């Protein structure tokens, strides 16, 4: 196994002629009238001027945006997913029918699974288990296969999202790992194509480039091509808090290492990353990322992700030094398609406490309902006798309780039923196995509004003795609320 | 108010020179290095050859795909949302700071909300109350405002009439009316069809398009019939829609289908059915199947309507021989359908997906007639909501049928629907219950599997046993559980 953070052996140095390069170099391509396949849609991404957000924050300059979400897969990684493969295919490293294994979650695995789906490669994406249903559904739809690795297990560990991919690589015939962190094809893709597009579209003239930093291939290749052909251009790198990628190290000091923004920042310094071509670094957080993302979507009509928001949130700061007549280009990595249920959802933004909006009987208290005396069950009775009673009284449940009255959980009918479809339970065995812990608990002193929210969300909430959370005062559903309302109106 | 199905007054006739046209005509545009705004990204969509699926089903011809999901909003409607506005803006009909009300829940609301967001118009989208979260979240994110309308085409309180009520009540408000507006088919007549002719060098022998409002297929078929006579135009209509001709094809039991964006109960103004050489009937199964097949094999990320288009294409293009060309229209992206046809769980829940891995419980192929269900308790449409709440209190169910005096069941009522409506303030305890009638509901019959029933009761809280149109009763989970665990 080789470490991705292993120091770079590249001898490239500013001033060295391009004739000395040992690598293979491609060029931006004239696109056909009719595309032979969807993969030809990758590249030649549009440059869109930012008209509102630039001026709103007082930028005297021109602010352009390089939109990589118009790539066939809806991310910048479609550039490298193509390149890394097209190189391997040339090298003789990659054969027809082979397997491509990658230790990635969502941003590269999509591009790779797409290219693999088009060209008939088996694709194996290895990642933690709780991966967002958007990315996971896209991958499964493209034909890729997923390996769930444990949520808590280290990078250096033998059971992680990465090491296990290497174990599969060794164990599975014809399997290859392109290794986006170590592969020179990653930054060479942007060095050869992206940076040339940016230079063509800007007529060779721009005074700043702002990019968010992930593996680092993008910002590296771009900054190198620019430093060569456009010296005056300053390169600005963006790093989330909790990441050590940014320089100097003093900026990297923080309490938590966890952030909600996807695609940028992780704990190690990849091989492909060149931090000597980055003129200045900026620290962003999740709040301004998502805020500026919503602002981009709303004001500019640009459908993009949170990393784009980070990039721009930094841009409005870094471009203040720029005056009138100059130009600043930002990199917008991906689309909103992956974040449909995350930063795009107001409920989610509220839950994490980012925007946190404010909130005739709405402020009336649940107490006014005057509910029934609960039917609770022992963990220990059969599922048959269980749904026998729940059929008798037309109630759907239990707080599942111990002998002391302590709540051990809850159980509902539908849960039982799906547990039966899976065949993991049968009427004989104890109900204590089917305990449903994923419901929500709210109680007497709570507002009827929050309850209402849960009632359009779920089937029920659970009134607990106010100051004893292990105690059950009663069970609330929509029918008793409708009872209250229809009663006093 | 004007009806969308009102007959077309257009005097356009095949053979008439283009110099006689009273309308305004644009042309496909050379795009800049740097786009001044995102709206310039609309158009010049790529044409991608279909290499696998064509040959797999035995097509001797070339099958190309016009991908409209690469538009800035991720749908074909971005073309018209632009046009309808750009015309109004020119006409003096549309002023800066105005309000654009549209009663569509379709992609048009997205395109319009985007253009409105970019150009600073207030946007009001009026639609039903279910409305799968993707579209709704996109709209709210773009700055648009939503009105929930608890669906009926010519009703006074619907997704459309109330938009006209707002149009009258709100200053500077306009309704572009995608069904009646000539800008809709003119957008495709002027641009899309010219793109298709440029990319195909003026030669193609068939075009297959799914039919929604009909502006697309109309404008395209007209431009083609003019400049490429040999090209046959093939229209696609879901089952439950009457758009297809002849009328004999439109015969079906249910009028409800899961595919979004195509087929209607009415014939829109902009639709010209005299330029369509042949029509084909598609269903939801082959739509979603071919959509998954497009994504998997061709790497094309698209929607279910695309699947319908292609599912028809592999049939219609069989007449084509080697050397010819067939072009299909792919309307939208998978972005709206992330939790619907893209989800395996959902595909299973609706019964489209294939069942076995080769073993499962014995009651699976038993049927619900064995459950021994009792008589349903029916509610009148004229009853008061509070009364419903009383009866349904005492009996203790979460749902009841809404049926008129003549015996025909107009629908179902669920507590979540009543609560949802009340929280919006669109219903009161003294109101008609006929307001909260819930017309989208799932049917399992007497003779259908206990398995299908199970999948149903994983989607939703009920389904409804019917002896043949007639009924039997209402089924929920606890009867299944009671039967099995017995
Ligand atoms: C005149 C220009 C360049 C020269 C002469 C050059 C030369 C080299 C050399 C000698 C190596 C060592 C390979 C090894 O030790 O196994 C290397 C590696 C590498 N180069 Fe370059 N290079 C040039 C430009 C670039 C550019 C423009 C990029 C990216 C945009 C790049 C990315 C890399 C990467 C990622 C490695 C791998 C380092 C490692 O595996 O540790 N190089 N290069
Ligand atoms: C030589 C070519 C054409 C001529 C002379 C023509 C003429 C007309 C005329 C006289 C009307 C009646 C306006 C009214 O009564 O309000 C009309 C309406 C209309 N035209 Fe055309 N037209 C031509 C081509 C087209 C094309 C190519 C399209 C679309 C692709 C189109 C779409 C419409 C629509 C949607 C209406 C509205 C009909 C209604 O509101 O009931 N026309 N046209
Ligand atoms: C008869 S049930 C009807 C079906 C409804 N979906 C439900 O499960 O509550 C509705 C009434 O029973 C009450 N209820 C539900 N679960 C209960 C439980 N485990 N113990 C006592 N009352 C319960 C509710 O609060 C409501 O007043
Ligand atoms: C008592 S309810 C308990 C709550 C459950 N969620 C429900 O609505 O069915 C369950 C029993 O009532 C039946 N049921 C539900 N709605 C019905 C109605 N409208 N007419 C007759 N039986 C009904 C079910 O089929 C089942 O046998
Ligand atoms: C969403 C997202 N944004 C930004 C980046 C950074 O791109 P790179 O690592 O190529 O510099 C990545 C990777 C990413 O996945
Ligand atoms: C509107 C629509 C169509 C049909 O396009 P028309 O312009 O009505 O002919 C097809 N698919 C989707 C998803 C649509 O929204």
């Amino acid at each position: 196994w080789i470490r991705p953070d292993a120091p770079s052996r590249c001898t490239w140095q500013l001033g060295r002629p391009a004739s000395e390069s040992p690598h293979h170099h491609t060029a931006p391509a004239k696109s056909p009238k009719i595309l032979p396949d969807i993969l030809k849609k990758i590249g030649d991404t549009p440059m869109v001027r930012i008209n509102k957000i630039g001026k709103k924050f007082g930028l005297k300059c021109e602010l352009l945006a390089k939109c990589e979400f118009f790539n066939a897969g809806g991310s910048v990684k479609d550039r490298i997913s193509l390149r890394m493969i097209e190189d391997a295919e040339r090298d003789g490293t990659l054969k027809p029918g082979d397997t491509i294994i990658e230790p990635t979650s969502g941003n590269t695995g999509i591009g790779l699974a797409l290219a693999a789906a088009v060209r008939g490669y088996r694709c194996i994406i290895v990642m933690p288990e709780k991966m967002s249903s958007e990315k996971v559904d896209v991958l499964r739809a493209l034909g890729a296969e997923i390996v769930r690795t444990p949520t808590n297990a280290r990078f250096d560990s033998p059971s992680s999202h990465v090491g296990v991919a290497w174990r599969l690589k060794n164990e599975i015939p014809n399997s290859h790992i392109l290794d986006q962190y170590r592969n020179a094809s990653n930054p060479l893709a942007h060095y050869d194509t992206t940076a040339d597009e940016i230079l063509q579209q800007c007529d060779g003239k721009l005074d700043m480039l702002v990019a968010s930093v992930g593996t680092g291939g993008t910002i590296t290749g771009i900054a190198r091509k620019l430093k060569e052909k456009c010296p005056g251009c300053r390169i600005i790198g963006v790093d989330p808090e909790g990441s050590i990628l940014a320089e100097p190290e003093e900026l990297n000091q923080t309490e938590q290492t966890t952030y909600e923004v996807e695609g940028i920042g992780y704990d190690f310094i990849p091989t492909v990353l060149d931090r000597t071509v980055v003129d200045k670094w900026f620290k962003s957080n999740d709040e301004e990322a998502f805020t500026f993302a919503r602002m981009l979507i709303a004001q500019e009509g640009l459908l993009c992700g949170g990393s784009a928001g980070s990039t721009v949130a930094v841009a409005v700061k870094a471009a203040q030094e720029l005056q009138e007549g100059q130009r600043c280009v930002v990199i917008l990595p991906d689309s909103v398609r992956n974040y449909m249920t995350k930063f795009l959802s107001d409920r989610w933004m509220l839950q994490k406490g980012f925007l946190k909006e404010e909130d005739w009987w709405w402020h009336l208290r649940v107490q006014e309902l005057g509910l029934s005396a609960p039917l609770t069950v022992l963990p220990t009775i059969t599922c048959g006798h269980t749904i026998e009673i729940l059929r008798e009284k037309g109630f759907d449940q239990a707080p599942v309780v111990d002998e002391a009255g302590v709540i051990l959980g809850m159980v509902t009918l539908g849960n039982m039923l799906s547990s039966l479809l899976a065949g993991k339970v049968q009427p004989s065995d104890q109900v204590g196995k089917v305990i449903y812990k994923q419901f929500k608990q709210i109680r007497l002193t709570d507002t009827l509004g929050r309850l209402s929210h849960i009632l359009e969300m779920d089937h029920f909430a659970l009134v607990v003795h106010e100051q004893q959370r292990q105690m059950v005062f009663g069970v609330v559903t929509a029918i008793d609320l409708l009872n209250f309302v229809a009663a006093q109106e």
